[PDB]
Parts: structure tokens; C-alpha cells; sequence
């Protein structure tokens, strides 16, 4: 019931090779900059990223330094003497390992591919779990396609099954061995796997959404990279569900995918409550600790909606870190991306920012007039009403993007843990405003209805309601002398 | 040469009752169709016969079967002038076979299982045999998504027995042929549309019922058979997007297109659209009778007007208000009118007036006193629907039905004429502006050309490959997915 608040601690092996508390010129965010007290605010800490090698087993990369890794670790299982309910979980992917392109790829594709491929692939990940002190199992690989996903699925069983077992054998009953997945948050990559999303969610305690870089440099035009409701003003999408193998009718297909749609937080919250067997309460609500950077906008709208000149391709050519005042852009190599804790200190420089909000949106962006910037990210401020968002549709909690770009009194996690569970805290009254919201209906959330019941012998005109077996259907043409599933006559409106 | 099949359908009290010198027994007997007209047809259905409750093709119980005898062998004795002609039965017809039909529970049951279809393909063969006839029709109006299995499985096993009978009997020159009726519009089409090519696999022909596209059951008069649409005329839902197809949305909206017209050119294309369904198995069917509306508005010959017919099945006694119509009194329903009738109606100075419809290339009746509707073919809609049939390669004609054209025989001469005489030349005839359907599936992709796909590569929006036989474009960009493994790509043609 205590809302889940999950935070990836992302460290590149290069610092966990040198790790140390001291230098932040080797490492910026060591474990100690997580406090007693920020212990207390976190539920989940993902520590990113494993990946799975061509034996298909789940392990560190090669390049890690064993004894050094295995210290990091367990200076985040100390954490626990701080907060006793606290889970450390691994990562196996992130977007560098297991995107189509990536340097990994083929051994998430074949690891889930046989059933002696799963069975291995599954107890490595248990024993890995087990001899670093992990409490838990996120797979985030980005993304299975349609022929990889029952395989994906299998595996996931099997993983269930396994950590169910260790969490008997191990006496773990009031705190077991979880197993979450990152889910995609935008229509595009969900429609690989929507079909089967019931399937994918039964063996999982979350699925943690990507609910985040919705707006990149790979867009035509700028745009709040997390929007939570759309703005008519801003630019729409084709919504690349209504192409998924999922075998409804044209008609179901129209009413549950309208498009084009905004590309939004509530859209891909309500893509997965509209299927049938996905609760709310296994849904996480992912938000970024960071902002993503333009260049070339337009005066007018504030730098909202503009074409642009920010180049997209990954890496990025030394070609001045055109980021006003981003310091951290500089020993990043990349000026496209900013730490919240980057950001704030560019704000309150003499940099020449100006912060500014969509109302509809429910975000801040940031518009720098004489540069010709944009800036899209996350605060305390659109926290609220995401914080709100959550505990209205009963979902599951919130996930970040990740720790070390929370400021250094880490009030953006502070945030977080007050609107969930602070007891001044009142946000009854908080305004959410007239921003578009989903409106697409499916299996999931059809309305509740009442309707005589379907007669055999009937002929029904057309628009007529009947119930039937469990659901309220309504005659797409007349004279219909079918029953309901009979006949594709029949279009399910209601339930109950 | 084209098939050429008319029906000959004779009520049971007629049969009881044959005679052929008093046409107020019988209007229609079998000695009206001369040596002429039976050298211009290919084939003659009779009909009906019907399935019994013990699950096998018999006659109506009150048949008289030394009478049915009598009739079957005055068809059979046509054969003397011409020896390719095939006398058919067919079982079924809309009154037994229709969802709220006399005995349409034994249809659904005898399909059922490989005993009950082994026992009923048995007894076609065996009526076949014993009265004579030269083949079996099937008309079921119509099997409905779960009986369609059935339904094809039990024309599988008629076909092994009739090709096994053709040895026997040493019918090599004249095989024993199997046909069935479909629907002529989407809206019963869409109850097996899905399985088209497995139906029409056993078959010899599939006749269709291309007419009664119009009706009192509409609010709007309309043609009952336009062969192209009239822009100024209704539209309709377009059913077909709605059958179990299984295509995505961009498949369903390209091949479904809606509101469209209903002609026969609509259900033509929409057969042709499968992937399977051969052109020379297709007959078009044409009526030889004409449907009445009366309480039609003045604005264009009463074409696309409210009006006050009654839809019921039995007519309600009030005015046969079809003004000189003499068989609808006899017949008690003004609605429909033999052309043989309408011939008289139109050589009468009963008031009403011929008029054509240059987009539909069909005629209609309007009578201006009485504001009276009449829609039907002749002899000059006709040339248009045998073009047709030649330029789309289909397998010919198929007519409801022989009683009703006029002493003379000119409807059937005029078919016979269009496409076998040396004399008759349509090189030139228009077929005008008329709407064509144009909707694209699986049976009808074009064959285009494009650089094949290339593994590795990123795609932007609209891009075209070809791969493994197809031609794909992408739907939305950035896609590294191979065509045909996420929903990314649409098939849009064939490679050579």
C-alpha cells in the first residue's frame, strides 16, 4: 500500500574501476552521497547495468574489476541498516546493450529463445542475485520484438518461479525477491509487445514505464520530453498501436487508438490500463531527473514547438557544448542532456535563462532568448502533479532516471516521498488542469452498463443494446438475427 | 464460353398440381422453355430442395413424388437439344435456410461432425442419382462464423463423391459439377468472407446473388442492382472491416473503404481482393424481376427518396398499389413485379415513365400521379453487366429466375447474345463514370519495385524495401526492425 518510489543508480564501469568516495572528478555520485535519510525516501534501488554475454548468462561486462564491483555493492546493502524495507535490485540491459543496434543485442534474442536457453539464462540470474546480496531482478531490455516476445515471457515464468522458491528457501516471507521490468512509454516501442502485455505483467511485481524522452533531437520540431496531459498547441503522432497484432475489428480498433494523439504521460498510463488483466497497482510512473537541451528554436512560443539545429546522432562532435553554463555538459562531452542539479545551477546563474511553464503540459522548460535554446525537464513543481496522477488512478508508484542528478539536498526525491507520504502535505484541492486528456477505450476499461438481456429468435435494429455473457453489445447494422461473438455484427460497449 | 444458369423455382402446390394448360395452376411450365431457350443456357437450377431432420437432402415432406418426377424428367428431356446443358437442384433458398428459417437448425447439424457430413454429402449424391440431375447447389442463406468450418468440410466430401461418380458413370465429357449461392453485399458476406478461398476451392462456380442490393428495409429507395455507385446516391457501413480478418488497421481501412456504394461492381472486387478466389469461379448473378417503392418525394425520379413501403414478410392486403401490376394481386405483394409484368406495366397507359441512370447503367420506373418507385434490369442494363463479365475474366451469369422474363424470352436471348453472337460487337459501348471500388488486399497488391532491405539500417517515415517477395513501407520513422517482424511495416506490393 506505501506507494513503491524506485531510483536507478546508474555507475559506467569505468568508475566502478576506480571507484571512490573522495574525487567527484572519478566519480560524481559515490553510494555515500545517499544518506540515512534519502535511504528512508527510496523503496527499490536499481543498480544499472548488467547484461547477458554470448554464453547467455546473465554478468558484469568483461571490463569489470570483480573485487571492486562486489565493494560497491555492498555499500549499498548497507543501506539497509537505515531502512530495513529498502531493495537492492539489478539492471540486465539499458538501452547501450540491448537496443536492435546495440553491442549485445543477439544474446537477449537467443538467451530466450529454447527452453534449456531460458532454464540457464534464468538460474544465472538467481545466482548472480544471490552472491552479490541483490534483493531482486529488473530486466530492461529495450525492446523484444513481436517474435521474441514469448520467449521473453517464458523466461519471465521462469524467473518467478525460480525467486518464489529462494524466497522459502531463504526465509524472505516479509521481504521477498522481487522481479520488475522497464516497459517502453510511448506507442512506438510498446507496440512490439502490447498484444501480450497481460502476459508479460502476470510474473512481475512492476513494470516500471519509460515514461520519459518522449522529445528528442530526433524530432522535427521541440517538445516537453514529459508531458503529463497534451497541449493542442503542441505536436501529435500516429498512434502505432493500432497497428499491433492484437486481432480486434476496425471498429475496436478506432475507439481504443484514436489518431494522430498526444504523445503524453496519461496516454501511455491509459494505453495500459485499456487492456484487459493489467492492474493498476503493478503500474510505475517513470519521471527524469534530468532535462534535454535544443538549440536554433524560435522566438514566439517561448522556444515551445520550434524547428531546430541540435544535431542527433549519438555521440555528439565537440562543436562548442553550446549549453550556457552547463559545466557538466563539458566533461560529459554532450550538451543535449543536464542533470536536474546542472539545470538548477544554471537557473539561478546570470546565464540568461528564464524558467517558464505550460499549463496544460504540467511541466517547466526553460527558454534562453538571446542563444536561441530550449529546455525540457522535471521539478518539484510538475512532480506534484504526476505525485497526483498516481495515487488517482491507483498505480503502483514512481521510478526515476536517476540518482546522482537529484541536487545535492535531494529535494527532487525529497519531493517525491512528501506528496506520497508526508502528512502536511494536502493536495486536494490542486488544479489539474484542461490539458487533453486519452480518451481511447478498450477491453480494459470498458464503462459498467445495463441492457435486457440478448433473446434468441430476436431481430435486433441497428444500435440496440443487449447484454450478453458477462458484457452490453450494441448492433452495428440492422436486422440481426445473430447472437453476441457470433457474429462480427456485434461490438462489445459495456460490461457487467 | 460463359456460364449462362437460370433458376427454375416451382412451389411445392405447383408441383402437386403440375399442369401445362392453365397458367392460373402454373404460370410458368416447364413447356415454355423451347429448344431455342434451352440451347442459350448452361445450366438450370432447380429449386428448392431441402435438409430434413434427419440430416439429409430430401424433398419439401408434401411433395407429391410422382409429380416431382414428372417435372424433373420434363427439364432433363431439354438435354435433346443441348448436350452440354446440366440440370441442376439446389437446397435451400432463403424461406428453409435463413436464421429464423423452417428448417434452419438442420443445416447447422448437418454439418457439424465427419459423421453427419459423411451421411449428407451421401444423400446429395444418392437425389442426384435417383431423379437425374446433373449436379449439386447449394444455397444456405447464410452459415455463420462457427459453421463455416463445417460448411467447407461437407463440400469437400460432396466433392470426393461427385469426382468419384464421375468415373463411374463414365461422365468424363459432362462431369457432375458442385456450386453454391453467396451473398451479393457485405453485410451477410462478412459472415465467411474470411475463408472465401477454402469455400470456393471444392467448387465448380460460386453464383452471386448480386441484387435485392435495395430494398423496403431501407429507409431511401435506391437501384437494387447498380453495377457502378451514383455519387448522389446512399452510401453504407462497409461490413467487411469488421469480419475476423486479423489485418491491422492501415490493411482493414486500404481493402475496406467506408461508407461505400453497394453495386455489383463492390461485391465483384471485394471476392476478387482474397488471395485464392480464381475470376473464372465468379458468376455474377442478375434478377429478372423489378422492387417497388411507393410514397416517393418528386426530386429525381424518385431515386434516393423517403418512402411508405412496408418491410414485413407477409404484405399487409392494403391497395397492391402498384398500379397495373395484375400478378401482384394474384401473388398479394405489390413490391415485387416479374419483368415480364413491368413489360406490360410499361406498354400500358398506366402513367409510368422508363428512365435511365447513366452512372448505375441501370433503368428505373417512376410514376409522377401516384409517386410510385420501380427499380430493376432490362435488356440494355444488361449489355453493361456482360462487359463486365468479360473484362474482369469472371465465369459468367446466374439469374433469379426463368419464370419471369417475358413469353418471348428476351432477357435470357439477350445474355446468350452478348456473349456468344458474331453479330453483336460492345468493342465500343461506354461504361461511364460511374464510382468503382477500389479498395487493395492480399489477392490484388501491385507489383512494385524497390532497393532491397538492408540489416543495420535505420529507416525514416515512408521509406520503401523490398524483402522476402514484398515491397513494405515504413509507417512512422527511425525503424531498425526487418519488414514483416514489428508493426513498423506495411506490404504494399509484389516483387517480380
Amino acid at each position: 500500500t506505501r506507494k513503491a518510489v524506485i531510483g536507478y543508480y546508474f555507475i559506467p564501469t569505468n568508475q566502478i574501476n576506480n571507484y571512490t568516495e573522495t574525487d567527484t572528478s572519478v566519480v560524481p555520485f559515490p553510494v555515500s552521497n545517499i544518506t540515512p535519510a534519502k535511504a528512508k525516501q527510496l523503496t527499490h534501488i536499481n543498480f544499472s547495468f548488467l547484461d547477458i554475454n554470448s554464453n547467455l548468462e546473465c554478468a558484469w561486462d568483461p571490463a569489470t574489476n570483480d573485487a571492486k564491483a562486489r565493494d560497491v555493492v555492498n555499500r549499498l546493502t548497507a543501506l539497509k541498516a537505515h531502512n530495513p524495507s529498502l531493495r537492492i535490485m539489478f539492471s540486465i540491459g539499458g538501452w547501450y546493450y540491448s537496443n536492435d543496434l546495440g553491442v549485445s543485442h543477439a544474446n537477449y534474442v537467443n538467451a530466450v529463445k529454447t527452453p534449456a536457453s531460458r532454464a540457464k539464462f534464468a538460474q544465472s540470474c538467481v545466482r548472480i542475485m544471490k552472491d552479490y546480496g541483490f534483493d531482486g531482478v529488473d530486466i530492461d531490455w529495450e525492446y523484444p520484438q513481436a517474435a521474441e516476445v514469448d520467449g521473453f515471457i517464458a523466461a519471465l515464468q521462469e524467473i518467478r518461479t525460480l525467486l518464489n522458491q529462494q524466497t522459502i528457501t531463504d526465509g524472505r516471507q516479509a521481504l521477498p525477491y522481487q522481479l520488475t521490468i522497464a516497459g517502453a512509454g510511448g506507442a512506438f516501442f510498446l507496440s512490439r509487445y502490447y498484444s501480450k502485455l497481460a502476459q508479460i505483467v502476470a510474473p512481475l511485481d512492476y513494470i516500471n514505464l519509460m515514461t520519459y524522452d518522449l522529445a528528442g533531437p530526433w524530432e522535427k520540431v521541440t517538445n516537453h520530453q514529459a508531458a503529463l496531459f497534451g497541449d493542442a498547441a503542441g505536436p501529435t503522432f500516429y498512434n502505432a498501436l493500432r497497428e499491433a497484432n492484437l486481432g480486434w475489428s476496425w471498429e475496436e480498433l478506432t475507439r481504443a487508438f484514436p489518431s494522430p494523439f498526444s504523445l503524453t504521460v496519461d496516454a501511455a498510463v491509459q494505453q495500459h490500463l485499456m487492456m484487459e488483466g493489467v492492474p493498476s497497482a503493478k503500474i510505475v510512473m517513470g519521471v527524469p531527473f534530468y532535462g534535454r537541451a535544443f538549440k536554433g528554436v524560435s522566438g514566439g512560443n517561448g522556444g515551445q514547438y520550434s524547428s531546430h539545429s541540435t544535431p542527433g546522432e549519438d555521440p555528439y562532435p565537440s562543436t562548442d557544448y553550446w549549453l550556457v553554463g552547463c559545466e557538466e555538459c563539458v566533461r560529459d562531452k554532450d550538451p543535449r542532456i543536464a542533470s536536474y542539479r546542472q539545470l538548477e545551477q544554471m537557473l539561478q546563474g546570470n546565464y540568461g535563462y528564464q524558467r517558464l511553464w505550460n499549463d496544460k503540459t504540467k511541466t517547466p522548460y526553460l527558454y534562453h532568448a538571446q542563444n536561441g535554446l530550449f529546455v525540457t525537464y522535471d521539478d518539484a513543481e510538475s512532480f506534484k502533479y504526476k505525485a497526483k496522477y498516481i495515487k488517482q488512478q491507483q498505480l503502483g508508484g514512481v521510478m526515476f532516471w536517476h540518482l546522482g542528478q537529484d541536487n545535492r539536498n535531494g529535494d527532487l526525491l525529497a519531493a517525491l516521498d512528501r506528496y506520497f507520504n508526508a502528512a502536511d502535505y494536502d493536495d486536494s484541492q490542486l488544479d489539474m488542469g484542461t490539458g487533453l486528456r486519452y480518451t481511447g477505450v478498450g477491453p480494459g476499461n470498458l464503462p459498467i452498463m445495463t441492457a435486457p438481456a440478448y433473446v434468441p429468435g430476436t431481430t435486433y435494429a441497428q444500435g440496440a443494446l443487449v447484454s450478453y455473457q458477462g458484457y452490453v453489445w450494441q448492433t452495428k447494422w440492422g436486422y440481426i438475427t445473430s447472437a453476441p461473438g457470433s457474429d462480427s455484427a456485434w461490438l462489445k460497449v459495456g460490461r457487467v
